[PDB]
Order: structure tokens, then sequence, then C-alpha cells
């Protein structure tokens, strides 16, 4: 049986990543983007190229905001992103939430207000909601004899986020948020046995605060961040529900 | 004569809260969305025992516009509605808080709205009213600003042990928690301190309180209020960025 | 007259507290190990202020068995501290598990004896004394008839913000202070019944020791995102202090930071 | 070939990851208290498995002074299960603190009892695993860098559950407190020779069934994830994850594996 894999901002960096490493443990693989066609696309015909039909690419803007066909709501936009994953390969087996914007809301010294908030609030939780309670309707509308046996959802989350960084006031509270939404959705949809935990980096794949992290005195590769993921993914972490994992080198036992 | 915004303080911890300070000398601003009788009822009290020391605003914190105003419009309104009638805001609780259901598991703008209310009570609007806070206090000049700048998030002690179908307001207290940390931290340069609180099981509407290791019971309002009041006293001047449990050991409970 | 019994209370925090303690009404037990004169120069003050409100007790909280007043165990140490309260004004209200040893134990670079008495010293002071200590108050209120007991029973166990984030170099006493709150969480939950509430309060940086450079003190205080210093006494011992009151009667199993921030930077 | 140290190895958990460790590759010394029949066996299917790739050590980890043959202390006993592996295979890479005591220590309803008791839950639960490390870490470092393994590994057995304390445990939660505290600190002064030190915290797993039937299904009906306590191998296999290669980014950190459990309210 071939298993699918949805990753939101599966374009690249830490997305593409667990896309690939999802694709070499056998995942046809949807790589969802919102501006980064060119590598989506790029990334599918290399998927595609080495194994036939194994990967698919979809457009959408994870914001919280009403986009044009009425207008289209983010739940909306949520629902037809796990949709396409049952129309073209008819199951959805893993949802990993990766997409995330991330840029400052200072406290201290109008429309870039609002579309901040549902910006940052959008793709850091409100989306992963959304997405999630689609996810858990298709199998909670499968069949019990139909549905696949090792469902997994992970949600990107900051291992560094109970350190704030100065200025980042609403990205912080929406990964807040995603972690709240760890833990219920865990428990809501433990009797359909679909698992939903987290995966905190610290500091991965940096475009002197490498030198912080205690591990290795430097932030971290990809692979090192998606191997996580994707064994979280695997039938051996079957009994893991709930949790985040800091994968960190440690960073968040340092202080100032 | 130091000034109070207390968020929903028309009845229950929110009422509690407006009585506690007031009890302390505050001049209290009583925010409300619905409940006005019970508003005015208060404020007449309260102004009774003390005269001026009392007003009520209304306002709807759900992150929508209304009449377009924006919601953060109508937090700074709050805000400037203490420092029009009394010249000045030393404590912020943010207290409102919509509360109900919002299962993942067995209809198209009832989500929508309760994707806006929910958070915009429990998270955005308390962003937001903390904001405005903020920038009255930076654009007051540093002779004249108070010696005692205290905001208080109402978080919840028991949303590590999600209440099964509840998830959208669950969300909206984590987000709480993360706007408690990230302002203590940024707005500790002005001396502003930010906590949080979290009952348990308060004022129960009507068991579940048979459950409680301490006394077996829901708590009453001062019993959370208090909490309140000593985190907002200069004794907890030192205190900055954390969340206390008031929840008689409620969290220390498994299935 | 409720009493207090407070461990490590010579001065510091722990004088701090008894103070507080004292100016809310309490009789209060100061415990100590070494600093005897400090410790009797504050009974005296406190005698002086109201009569009879004041006793001082010395005990080593090490777990190491002590000198025949047959060896003396630490439970028995620990039990005679209660005992002490008890015997002087017939009960024991508050307990403040205070006194605390620290010092480095590495994991990397006449000996033996070092390391044996570090691991007792610091585990005893910071986890197993509180543990006994409770144990002994809870067996005396359990040993009260319901119409007798107190109505506002209340343990502090001073714990650590910042052991989260580790000092490099102080394992044990880290250990040790992961210890602590687990008693805190394990003692409310099993003296509910009582009502005897158990809650803990971790400093940050208080009263920061200046045996270093001016400059290297700045710094470290500095790092403090409120008021970028190290606390006072008072600033802590208040918290305790409120915690004890009637009016935190609902809260039990807690720990409260007052750190002022600290917990929250990032190297 | 690399060696991995497992205490408390003869059964259950310990058994299933030092079975895990084997099965990828690792040299294994299963540490043993009263176990010596079970451990044995699993030394020999081990040993049958492949040749010279397994050994036992019998050591009691609890805090106590044991007789020679000068009384012996708890640290000498730790240093010499890490020199066993030295000795050897030469080597040591990968470090499980399994051993575990577990009984009831009550504050109230209600010797030598209390002073073994303390010496036993807080030395097999903390103190030996802190003097286990000490003594890992001080082989590393006595290692030239040269030589030095490229994948050091130490695994403590946590509880998922102790934050939300079993009624009448107290000693032991405590010392599953000072053994979290033992992985944070552990981690951040071992990061510079590149040992990792991370926690594992299983919730219910084989779960004793010494009760009525119901009154055990009623404990397992309460983990929300498939209403069961865990088998073995599902804790294991996250140890042994947390042992590759792949997960050299990971310190400091406790991974429950607890289907949920810690979730729960009364
Ligand atoms: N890298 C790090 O140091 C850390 C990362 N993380 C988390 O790990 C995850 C991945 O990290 P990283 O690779 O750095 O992520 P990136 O910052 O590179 O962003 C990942 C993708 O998110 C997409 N995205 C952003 N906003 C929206 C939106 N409004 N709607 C739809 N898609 C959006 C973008 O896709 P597109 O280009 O197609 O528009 C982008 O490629 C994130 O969730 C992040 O929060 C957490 C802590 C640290
Ligand atoms: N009581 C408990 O057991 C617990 C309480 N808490 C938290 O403590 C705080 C107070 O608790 P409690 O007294 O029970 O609170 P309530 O549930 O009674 O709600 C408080 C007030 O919030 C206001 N409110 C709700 N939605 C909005 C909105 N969209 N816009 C503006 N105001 C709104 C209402 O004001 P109005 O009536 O005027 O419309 C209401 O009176 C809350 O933050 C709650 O989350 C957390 C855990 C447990
Ligand atoms: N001050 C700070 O920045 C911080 C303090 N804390 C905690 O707060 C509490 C008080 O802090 P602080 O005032 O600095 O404490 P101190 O370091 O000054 O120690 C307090 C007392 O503990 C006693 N003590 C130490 N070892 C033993 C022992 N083996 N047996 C009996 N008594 C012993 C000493 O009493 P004597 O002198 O009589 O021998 C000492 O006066 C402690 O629990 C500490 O861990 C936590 C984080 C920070
Ligand atoms: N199983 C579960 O539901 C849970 C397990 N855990 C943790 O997981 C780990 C393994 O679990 P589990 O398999 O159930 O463990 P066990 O209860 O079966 O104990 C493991 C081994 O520890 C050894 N041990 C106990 N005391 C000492 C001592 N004083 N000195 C030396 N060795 C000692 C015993 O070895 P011997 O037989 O040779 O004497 C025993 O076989 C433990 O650390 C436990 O705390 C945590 C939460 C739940």
């Amino acid at each position: 049986t071939v298993p699918v894999a949805l990753v939101t901002g599966a374009a690249k960096r830490l997305g593409r990543s667990i896309a690939e490493g999802l694709h070499a443990e056998g995942y046809a693989v949807c790589l969802h983007y919102h501006r980064s066609a060119a590598e989506a696309n790029a990334l599918s015909a290399t998927l595609n190229a080495r194994r036939p039909n194994s990967a698919i690419t979809v457009q959408a803007d994870l914001s919280n905001v009403a986009t044009a066909p009425a207008p289209v709501t983010l739940f909306t936009r949520c629902a037809e992103l796990v949709a396409a994953c049952y129309t073209h390969w008819g199951r959805c087996d893993v949802l990993v939430n990766n997409a995330s914007s991330f840029y400052p809301t200072p406290l201290l010294r109008r429309e870039a207000m609002e579309t901040a908030t549902a910006d940052l609030f959008g793709s850091n939780a409100i989306a992963p909601y959304f997405l999630i309670k689609a996810f858990a309707h298709r199998v909670a509308g499968t069949p019990a004899k139909h549905r696949g046996t090792n469902y997994s959802i992970i949600n990107m989350v900051d291992a560094m986020t109970n350190q704030p960084l100065l200025g980042y006031t609403i990205y912080t509270m929406a990964k807040g948020a995603l972690e709240g939404l760890t833990r219920s959705a865990a428990l809501e949809l433990a009797p359909l046995q679909i698992r939903v935990n987290g995966v905190g980096p610290g500091l991965s794949v940096l475009v002197g605060h490498r030198s912080k992290v205690p591990l290795y005195q430097r932030d971290s590769s990809a692979a090192e961040v998606s191997d996580v993921v994707i064994f979280l993914c695997s039938s051996k972490a079957k009994y893991i529900t709930g949790t985040c994992v800091k994968v960190d080198g440690g960073y968040s036992l340092t202080r100032a």
C-alpha cells in the first residue's frame, strides 16, 4: 500500500526536506506552496522522476483571509488541500503543518496590523486547525475496514517560544496556539487512532547566534529536523501522541 | 489614586476582581459586552461607596468589525476611556472570555464567528489592549508615569489537560500564555509587569467539583480575585511573565 | 497565635521570610545550621518586638546520621524540629523549607569524602530534609483532633526559577531542586485531605552575592529583563507570605517564579 | 561495532531496549541487580545471535556502600560498570539509565525501612544515573579526540506522569524529578564532548496486572490512544531512535511515550 502525505510549505528549506524524507520512505507527497511555485514544481518533477505519480503540487494562501473565486474562506481552501489528496490518490495518511510566516510585530515603536494578524495567525495556527478538521472528517467518513493503519499529524512548533524573541509577539502567540492545537487534537482524535504531535526546531538552516547553541555551536541542517518528523510518522512511533519534541541542540537550556 | 481597566467586569470573576481592586483604592473602568444592567449596577455600588471611582464601557472584543470599526480601534478606545476620564491607566486585567464547543468531530459562518469570537476575546483583544496600554505609558513622560503598572491575563490552569471538544478555546488560551511571556519581556523596560492567573474550576454554572483534590469543590470568585489583586500590589513588583495556578490541585490529577 | 517553622532562617531570604511572617503575627521557630549568632540576634529582635514570639533550633539537614544528642538519623532531627514547635507553642501552622546548600558538582574536571558529603548535603538540605519535615508536620496535624486543628496550614518550598536553564557545573543542586518540585506536587496531592496546602516559590537572582569583580556583577544582574537587577529579599519573602495567607487558600501544588522575567531569556 | 550499557536490562523495558540496540548492531552490556537468571538467559540469546555481542554485570545501584570482594561506594560500583565496557570491548558509546525501584512512601495513613527506601529509590532513579554519567563522561574525555566515537548517546528513563503524581509515591516522584534535572544539566555540560543526553518518559507500559481484571481494565482504559498500556517495543523503539545518528541534534529533551495519558484530568 502507498501512503499519502500532505506537507504545507513544502517548496523549500524544512518543508522540502520533510517531503523528501517522507518520499524516501515510500510516501506519495502532496506539496503545498504559496509563492514558491517554481521551486515547488521543480521538487515535484524530481520526485515524480524518481517514482512516477508520487508527487503533486497545490497552491494556497493559508492566511486567515477571504480570497476571490463568492469569496473563498480559509476553511474552504484548507478542505480543498485535503480533498486534492483524496481526489488524486484516494487517501491522506499524513499531515505536516509546516507552512509558517515569521516577521516582527513590535508592541513599542492599520492595514499592516490586520494583514499581519491574519497572516501570522492563519499560517501558524488557524490554517492547521482547519486542515486537521478536514483531515479528521475524511478519516471519519472512511469506513473502518478501509482506513489506513498509521495516521499521523505533525505540527511544526518552536522550541524557543518560551524564551520569546524580542518583537515577535504575534508569531510567538500563534506558535503557542499551535501547541494547544497539538494537545487538544491528540486527545479528541485518539479514538480514530490519529496521532498528533509537534516538532520544535531551535535554529535550523540560518540564512554569531550559531555559537550560542550548546550542541555543535551551530544551527541545524534541514535533515537533522526532518528525520525527527519522519520518525514520528513511522509505525514505530505509534504510541506517541500529544507531545512536542525539541530539536534544538539544547538551545532552550540556555539563559542570557 | 490608581486606575484599573477590567474587561468582562459585569459578573462572576470579572466582578470579583473589580471589587477587589476597588477595595484597595483603585478607580475602576468596568468593561462589558452584553451585561449592561449588571455592569451599571456594579458601577452604582462602587460609585456609591466612593464618588467617581467607577465607569462602564461597552465593547465586543470578538475579532470582527462593527459600526467599519476594527477590533484594534475598539481596544484603543477602552484604554483611552481611562485616560480621558481619570487621566491614567495603571492596571489592565484581560478577563473577558467566550467559552463554547468547537468539536473536531461530529456551519459555514458558524465556525467563522466562533473563530473570531473565541480568539478575539481570549487572545487578540488582549493583544491590542496591551499594545494600547503600553503605548499610553510610553507616551507619558517618565516623571509623570505611575510606579506600579500591572497587566493580568486570565488563563486556564487546565488547558494542558484539554477539555474534549474545546479546541479553539484551548488554542486561544495557549496564545494568551504566549502573549503573557512575550509582553512581559518586551514591556520590562517600561517597568510594566505582565502575568497570568489560571483558575481551575471557579463559581460553577449548574459532580465535577468532587474531583478537586483541595476541598473537593470549585473555588469562589474571591479565592481567584485575591490572587489577581496580590499580583497587582507593589509587594509583587519582581514577578513578571509567570502564570499562577489557582486550581486547588486539579491540574495534578489524572484520569 | 499561629506558629511558623522556617529552616535556614538566620539570614538573607530565610530571615526576610521570618520577619514577614512575624510582622503578620506569627510566632516563629528560626532553624539554623552554622549561623548561631545571626539566628540568636534575630530571635532577640523578634522577642523584643513581641515577647515569646521567636525561638531557635540548630540542625544539620544534610542526609547524614549525627552524634547521639545510637546515631541520630536525618528523619529524627527533622521530627525534632517540628516537635520543638509543638513543645514550645503547642502548634505548627506553617512550614517553610528554605535551607539550601549550593556549590559545584562538575561532571568534568580526602576525595571520596567530598563526593559522599556533597551528595548528602546538597540532597538533604534541598530535598530529603524537606521531605521528612513535611512528613513530620503532616503527622502532627493528622494526630490533632479535627476540633483542635488550625484553619490555615501552609507549606512553602523554596525552589529555583532557573533550574530548567541549568547553571553549568551544578548538576546535583539542580537535581535536588527538581526533586523539591516533585515533592511540592506529590505533597499537595496527598495532604489536600488535611487541608494542608503545599506550594513553591522559585527566585531567579536575589541578593546576588558579590564575591566577584564589580563589572562581572553588573553583568549578571543586567541580564534580568525587569529592572536589570537581582531582587531584594523582601521582593521574594512577600510572595512567600502571601502564599501563606488565607487569601491564598485555593492555591496548592504550584510553584511561583519571582525572577523578574529572567527565565524568559535565552543565550 | 558500538557498545551500549543498559541498566536493569534483565526484563521488561530494559530487555526490549537491549534487544533493540542489539538489532541495530550494538554490543550490549546488560546490567542487573536481582535478575541473574533472566539476565544470563538474555546474554546467551544475544551472544548466540552474534558472538561476543553481550555481557552482564551485577550491581546494586541503591545509594549505599556495599561489602567488598573498605566498603564499596555507589560511585565506585558505577565506575566499574562503565569500566566493564571499556575492559571487554574497549568502548562505551551508549548509556541507558533504565534501572528503577518503584514502591510507596506515604506521608500518612500511619525503621531501617525509611533509610533503605530513601537510598534505594533515590539511588536507582537518580544518584546512580548521575555517577554513571560522570563515569561515562570521564571515559570519553580521557579518550583522544581522533579515537572517540561519533555518536555518544545517554538516555534517561523518566516518567511521563510524574507531574500528575501517583498518590503515595512521593520519593519515587521526587527521584524522577531529579532525573529530569540530571538530563538537562548533563546535556548542557556534556554538549562540548558531543555527548547527547535525553529522556524518554513512558506512561503505562506492560502494566502490572496484580489486581482484579476490572480494576486493571479501568486503569488502562484511561489512556486516550488505544485505551491500553503500551508494549515494551512501543517504548524501546523511541529509545533506539534517540540513539541513532538521525537524532544527533536532539539533546536535553524528554519525549513522552504515553498515548496521551498525561493530557487527561480527573
Ligand atoms: N528554521 C528555523 O530556525 C525554525 C523553524 N521553525 C518552524 O519550522 C517550520 C519550517 O521552518 P522554515 O523552513 O524555516 O520555514 P520558512 O520560514 O522557510 O517558511 C516555510 C514556508 O511557509 C510558507 N508560508 C509562509 N506564509 C504562508 C502563508 N501565509 N500561506 C501559505 N504558506 C505560507 C512559505 O511558502 P512559499 O515560499 O511557497 O510562499 C514558506 O516557504 C515553520 O513552521 C517554522 O515556524 C521553528 C523554529 C525555528
Ligand atoms: N470560571 C472558571 O472555572 C474558569 C475561568 N477561566 C477564565 O477566567 C476568566 C473569568 O472567568 P469567568 O468569570 O467564568 O468568565 P465568564 O465565562 O463568566 O465570562 C466573563 C465575561 O466575558 C465577557 N465576554 C464573553 N465574550 C465576549 C466578547 N466576545 N466580547 C467582549 N466580552 C465578552 C462576558 O461579558 P458580558 O456578560 O458583558 O457579555 C462575560 O461576562 C475568563 O478569562 C476565563 O477564561 C479559566 C478557567 C476556569
Ligand atoms: N538567592 C537567590 O538568588 C536564589 C535562592 N533560591 C532559593 O531560595 C532559598 C533561600 O535563598 P538564599 O537566602 O540565597 O539561601 P542561602 O544560600 O543564604 O542559604 C540559606 C540557609 O540554608 C542553610 N543550609 C545550607 N545547607 C544546610 C544544611 N546542610 N543543613 C541545614 N541548613 C543548611 C544555611 O543555614 P546556616 O547559615 O545556619 O548554616 C543558610 O543560611 C534557598 O532554598 C535557595 O535555594 C533559589 C534561586 C535563587
Ligand atoms: N513500565 C511502565 O508503565 C513505566 C516505566 N517507567 C520507567 O521505565 C523504566 C523501565 O520500566 P520497567 O521495565 O517497568 O522497569 P521495572 O520496574 O521492571 O524495573 C527495571 C529494572 O530496574 C532494576 N532495579 C530496581 N531497583 C534497582 C536497584 N536498587 N539497583 C539496581 N537495579 C535496580 C531491576 O533489576 P533486577 O530485576 O535485575 O533487580 C528491574 O528489572 C524505569 O526507569 C521506569 O521508572 C516510567 C513510567 C511507566
